[PDB]
């Protein structure tokens, strides 16, 4: 019937359309609320309970309230309402393809227990949606409101997902291109969905964020870039831009990637490749499917949640006994163990092919020091983290057009150099970590030592903690001294 | 063994020393992270997806606060490191016996479960307690930092539920009463646990906690008040005293007794009625309980937990049919109608013996009105809610000491004409909530009748909304206008 | 001319129409930064720094949003951008009237002063806007953006003081009735400078403030009563409005009536009234005023502003030495002495006209303890504070129209007894606070005991150290005992 | 005596003891209630009028957090009772020498004003110390809670100023060097001073802060670093120590430099220029400074604050006409122009000495664009500004000492390498900005090609509006396309 509010501690009182309303009571969207944000997160950080079900509602309160905001300055740009609609459902609905713990789920066990397949959350959102609206007689009710279910639909799956494939969209026109650009921007990776999750994060984690989505908003414009109408920002706002990167590199540093975050997050990874033969879920027409499998009935994946970590932990059938006691262990607090962490040095980067080579490669190293115990590779996980800016080696603000104040129509382009010497040279790297499974002190102390000497003996840079932690192997290393 | 610290959002870093690790990392402590903190008000406010467990760190920080603060201004109180790690740990364990959805477990599914039995969450946390003790080992670990474990388990026991029955404690003399004000105060009831939760329940719910814990702490000090040592507050603070309990009356009014958080708890609870047959909990020695009886075996308590919702929903077998509907209307937002809000007039107080009553009395009314449908007891829910300052009629400011700079080591007594006349005054009252479970439009509008007539009859209060609802019926109350 | 972006730690980045912009870039507004908005409380509370500036942008800015919210869920009511920007500059503009240190001014200074005139700051606002707008040129400004300066120039005088004199406003007619309601509510005083003062000095207080202006804000409608269109709140808001009205009275508890921040502000008053006599300040055509005829001369009035205490405490002129040495004992902390504090009982109530025979009053008190020193009327002053709900006795919640979900258009009234028995049965009372000029240890122990003892012979409120501070006095009183 | 409560928003309650009380009740330290933090920045950011007062409050009490955490953790320091006070109070202190609107006086006025003298606030902060203790009686009080003056006073300025003239400081030996590092870190800047500005600029300028001096302070420790006791941060907050650089360079571009603020700075040091000659303070024995000489007499220099603004804008001397004109342009918005912004290419680096010929050399291009005015020297401003990370082109994290988890009394060193890829190349860089005081649209024009026609000149970089200000200079330059 009418608009809801809900009231939010980020955002405050939100107001949803009724259409937005009927999308949200539905079980594919509230699945959302059995999804934890940030995963293996809460286990550090224990503020981090948020799940993706409230990030949603804000990344579609944010998409709502950019479109809206171009629409009132530039009444030009001839943004229906229609237009906001469609852009506030994308908004809610680009985050219904996550699975279990979140970025674990598709960034850790698919690829280990379907490396055949090729699965983003990216591509689950659009086959969620699809599922959503179908099971739940949405296209009358959009239809009722003003939607044509036909465009509209497929408007909605290109913002989340691109091209379903010259002008690639079919959606919507080239005049009304800038609205591509609010719920997942595939040009710069500047939208709303960071904007939310920067603040909601934030404000969970206990850790202050520095950027400031309001000012942006305000600041922005569109205007005419190579006969496309794009989102442009003030001039000005560059230094703000580049700190907003920044930022979200911070947050991966201190947050996303805490290397016990990420270590629980495998532990789980594990305790799910050891239950995907037993745990069974029940998808369309009573077929059964596997954790692994859920992914490819959506009736499946609904109900795919954290819950699967409770009903193994929880489980007594023998079957599920090395699942079961791994997730005992992180109860315990008995962790794989950190080693350390280094980088490449020079142009060396590490290919994904070459990953599963690591652990063999740390286990050979020949450290000179008296070892009362010998490791395996199977004793070593290496982890190989790319942090960049968003689009691998480039600049994203390469990618962002910007006004002045004296020509607001006029799009242009800034440069580094234009802006400071003291922002990065480099827009990528990668951090390698090293743990063992092998928890002992005697195990540890021997872990370390092949580590720094792979470290050297690879050309790697030393670990911080070297000369402490291997005092006998980092005077070998000239570079090092 | 060393510290630990960790980042929480409320009181940011927080130190850990190792024995409180050691309990913090068992089954028994860990289970609280999967215990929403406000139960079914997750489903109203999307910010609250708290757990106890992060409340239970804490009030565990904030009565290592007080003691130490005590401590540090009043070296004469002898407190020791030993009384500091006891408050700690009764601070870290009084949440150990919270249920499924917090109050919901304790407030509605039990007493309806079990009504012979007398259950609170206080016992259950010492019940908890001592089987995590027990399972883990715990107690040589505690000698081992200087605690002496017989009298300081009971000290901790104490602390959580009062005397385990002229001086009625055991584990601590008349000299150190003030310590068994920190953690629950029976006698007023200004205790850390509610200084955590008004600030992190309002951090997470959107809403401004008024109360400044810290400003209290530093104007707190033990007198002698009839030969215990007492905490005292700064006369001056008598005012604030009574803001914290007005805090605590808004957060109960707006959040925890939000019609709609409530009417979910209500579904909810209903749903773990009709599949408490089916569900099968494995406790001790393999035996298996219920639902309502895992509270009998702490081995099978421990895997009771906010995860039985899922499994309910995500069950397949026709025996949990009935109660997995009730959860997949929670879902799609079919919830029981809201029907109006009502309160007692005069003296008259409703006694729990009257509750089951109340639905055939509000099905009994003669609205003098055309109806399409006529309503069935069975069709109306009636909530009553005490709504008071944590001491039934009491006020709580009389059960509390005052110091005066002039003379700090000499206790008074406040009355509440010396404070204001714009003060309460009374402390307690009770709300009617009336529902329907017909949910359709012709129900809903004799729902209304009924219970507005129902209003009349009683002289209860008039409904803010009566003469919208209910035009035809508000006339005949002369004292309604 | 374009729109400007100012950033505010309040509300954050506020955009001002360039009209305003003209406004606010005069010699009369720009003024308001060297006035700061609490007085003598940023010598208690040293984060209130704050002056009315900028209190002044977040009433504006908060009128347009009250305005545009309105007119965006009720195009019907007719809007027009002409009434937002009468309604910002009323807003902008209501704080223009201030004297030197906010509410000392108007409310200590001037009455002593002056006592033959009746001086507000709301008439000093009329004044100087009227100054404002003449001085510098902005009534062709006004007509550029289609103002029409005679209708609205009235109107927006009439949102600040009220009619300039049945429908009592020619500002604007009845049918935009609701517009009188935004700046400053006469009816019942729920208004944006509320809500801006209370964010903004919880901000720099380091006070939390509870009051959700923008939930409010939210809920808003307009709906007809009594032929008149006003504001209505949304029924269910009707507790938080009650927590308003607390707020502001423990806002004026804790802050702004605090008795050290009160004695500066007296202490202050009593420097300018010695000063009075020989600071000149040049008006119009030259004349000479003085701080007490500033008032007469808007050009002298524009000049008169904090810096007065500057001005005396730097002076080397003997005539000011009185007058600066008061001043130099307030930067020495050297300040009159807190006696207590106590509060009329049953009908009593203090008039005016009465204040300045207290401490006379008090001096004449008889303890019968043996004391060392005699204090005479003038050794005593004596702070009578009304504390109430903005409208002396009344209720304001009885002054205010709701509406109820099922009939937006339809308001209602809602009643005390409607909401709880748990709010004040008095919205009125006094506060009569004692102090003493003689600082000595024998002098205060003196002046204690007949404070203590006129408190027993008028029957006031026994003070809450009454029994610590006058041991000897307290027993004679039965009622206290 | 006793201690002292105050409420900070920034900090909540800070404690003092009775020392720092009677330091602070004085003419001296109440002075910098009358200085603006942020200077001519409160004219961009309004809710930026908080002054030196607070925040020299904020930073003793930090400086006191960081002494007592460093002591409780690491008893055999032997930090004393005596050594913390003096730390207090050199954090109370260390902003006592600021003048009228802070950065401004010491970075524009006094280096225009006595070009031959080298003043910073440091040297002013020493002075006016040694006149509060000699003036007030001071050195008695600290000899009644255990100081020594002798030693102490000398301590207290070295921590301020550094060595009054190999161990090079007095006031205490080589094994307290770390008590050195809390203040004013002369090594590598990272204090508390900092601290509390960072946290305290947001708050009031409506920014967030990102940096986390409590987690700093409680993973701080102290190390023998070569035969010195140093404050050692652990390996783990490198990351953090980066981000917190950033973080200031951050608030220098957004705020304290921002481009409006400095021309306000500039214009109200140009109104001081040439009100100097007539404007009279009073200091010692009668005698009569300058603004330029109050410097040399403490007793006056007590009186020059903030108030010289209004006392030259309220003036009516014609001897004053030129001065309080410039003022009234401020009052009026009508400030000089801001024509663009550029850097150095290269190796070139702007030398102080060469800053007054800059204005000629701009004026001094040849656009050849056809142009109705011409501008002189006179007619430009150039400003000139270091940005740096607090150590000119040095790396300050190569001068902090780190420790390990696993060796916490061992210190050791961290490269850049070792930490990101991501970091700057480089630590210092310098901004042009270039402004015309003419500010009709013809000269703004001609300004905006003279400008643009110099950087291409000076090889500076393309000013980001380059194209859209100066379309026919900007296509000579190859190197700029
Ligand atoms: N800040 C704030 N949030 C509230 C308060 N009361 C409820 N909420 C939250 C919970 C929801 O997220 C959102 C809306 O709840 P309401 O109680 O207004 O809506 P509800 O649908 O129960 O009422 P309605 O259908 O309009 O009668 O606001 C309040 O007093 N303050
Ligand atoms: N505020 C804040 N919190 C952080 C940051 N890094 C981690 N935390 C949080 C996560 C935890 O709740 C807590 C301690 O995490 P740490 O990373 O310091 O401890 P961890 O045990 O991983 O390191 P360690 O064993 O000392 O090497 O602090 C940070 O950069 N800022
Ligand atoms: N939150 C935030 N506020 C800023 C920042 N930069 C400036 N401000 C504040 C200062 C003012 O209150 C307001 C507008 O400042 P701007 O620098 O955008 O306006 P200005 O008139 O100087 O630039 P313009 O005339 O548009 O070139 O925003 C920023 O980076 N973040
Ligand atoms: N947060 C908070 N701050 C307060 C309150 N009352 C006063 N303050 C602030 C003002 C000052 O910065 C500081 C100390 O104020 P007090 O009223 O406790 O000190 P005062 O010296 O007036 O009392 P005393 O001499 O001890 O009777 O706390 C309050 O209720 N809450």
């Amino acid at each position: 019937d009418t608009m809801k509010v809900i009231n939010d501690p980020i955002h405050g009182h939100i107001e949803l359309h009724p259409l937005l309303v009927r999308i949200i009571d539905t079980p594919q969207f509230q699945r959302l609320r059995y999804i934890k944000q940030l995963g293996g997160g809460y286990y550090v950080f224990p503020g981090a309970s948020h799940n993706r079900f409230e990030h949603s509602l804000g990344v579609g309160y944010l998409a709502g309230c950019l479109v809206h905001a171009l629409g009132e300055k530039q009444p030009e740009l001839q943004i229906s309402e229609r237009d906001v609609l469609c852009v506030q459902i994308a908004g809610l609905c680009r985050n219904l393809g996550h699975g279990p713990f979140s970025h674990m789920f598709d960034g850790r066990f698919i690829p280990l227990a379907r490396p055949e397949v090729k699965w983003t959350h990216e591509q689950g959102s659009v086959m969620m949606f699809e599922h959503l609206i179908n099971s739940n007689g949405i296209k009358p009710v959009m239809e009722q409101y003003g939607l044509i279910p036909e465009e509209d639909i497929c408007f909605i799956k290109e913002q989340i997902v691109g091209p379903l494939e010259l002008w690639p969209y079919k959606g919507r026109p080239e005049n009304k291109s800038f609205l591509y650009e609010i719920v997942s921007n595939k040009r710069n990776g500047i939208d709303v969905d960071k904007w939310d999750y920067f603040a909601r994060d934030c404000h969970h984690l206990g850790i202050q964020n520095n950027f400031d989505y309001k000012r942006f908003i305000k600041f922005a414009r569109v205007c005419e870039v190579d006969n496309e109408l794009r989102i442009c920002a003030r001039d000005k706002e560059v230094g703000n831009l580049y700190d907003m990167f920044h930022t979200r590199n911070s947050l991966h540093r201190r947050a996303y990637q805490h290397k016990v975050g990420n270590i629980i997050d495998t532990m789980i990874t594990d305790a799910f490749l050891k239950a995907d033969d037993y745990i069974e879920i029940t998808g369309a027409g009573g077929k059964k499917y596997r954790i692994s499998t859920a992914i490819d009935d959506m009736e499946a994946y609904t109900k795919l949640t954290d819950n699967i970590f409770l009903e193994i932990l929880y489980s007594t059938d023998p079957k599920l006994k090395d699942a079961r006691e791994i997730l005992k262990q992180i109860e315990y607090r008995n962790l794989f163990k950190y080693v350390g962490e280094t980088q490449p040095t020079g142009q060396i980067k590490i290919k994904r092919e070459d990953y599963e080579s690591l652990p063999k490669e740390v286990a050979s190293a020949k450290p000179k020091v008296l070892l009362d115990v010998k490791l395996k590779a199977e004793d070593f996980i290496v982890d190989v983290i790319n942090m960049d800016y968003g689009m691998q080696e480039k600049n994203p603000i390469d990618h962002v057009s910007f006004y002045c104040k004296t020509a607001p129509n006029r799009a242009i382009r800034i440069t580094k150099n234009q802006v400071s010497q003291l922002l990065p040279e480099k827009f990528a790297e990668q951090l390698i970590r090293v743990y063992c499974k092998k928890v002992d002190r005697k195990s540890l102390y021997a872990a370390r030592q092949y580590f720094v000497q792979w470290c050297a003996d690879r050309n790697f840079t030393k670990p911080q903690d070297g000369d402490v932690i291997a005092p006998l192997i980092t005077p070998q290393k000239k570079e090092w001294n």
